[PDB]
């Protein structure tokens, strides 16, 4: 294998909580204790009542860790509730907006 393979999903720790730092984007940092650093991230996230589709738009479409990770991710979700997942870890994002609610 080479050096950027797939970090595994149970091997992610919260480093930087997912938070718009002023872009309307959501930003996260995980970081990632197992071996084949730097490697490429893991990374999904649905909204409420649709969990068949990856609804996360991902700025970077690379996402990687780096030696002891730092793996910085913006993604932009729809308005509402939202499930973000990084490896086997799961956050859920509150989008504010606008948005069909029924």
């Amino acid at each position: 294998s080479n050096t950027y393979s797939m970090c595994d999903k149970t091997k992610f720790k919260w480093k930087r909580v997912p938070v718009d730092s002023g872009h309307d984007t959501v930003v996260m940092e995980v970081s990632y204790t197992g071996s084949d650093k730097p490697c490429r991230i893991p990374v999904r996230a649905v909204a409420h009542g649709v969990p068949t589709i990856n609804v996360a738009m991902l700025i970077t479409p690379n996402p990687t860790i780096e030696t002891s990770g730092g793996g910085f991710i913006e993604m932009q979700l729809p308005p509402g509730d939202n499930i973000i997942y990084v490896g086997d870890l799961s956050q859920q994002w509150f989008q504010k907006g606008s948005t069909i609610g029924r």
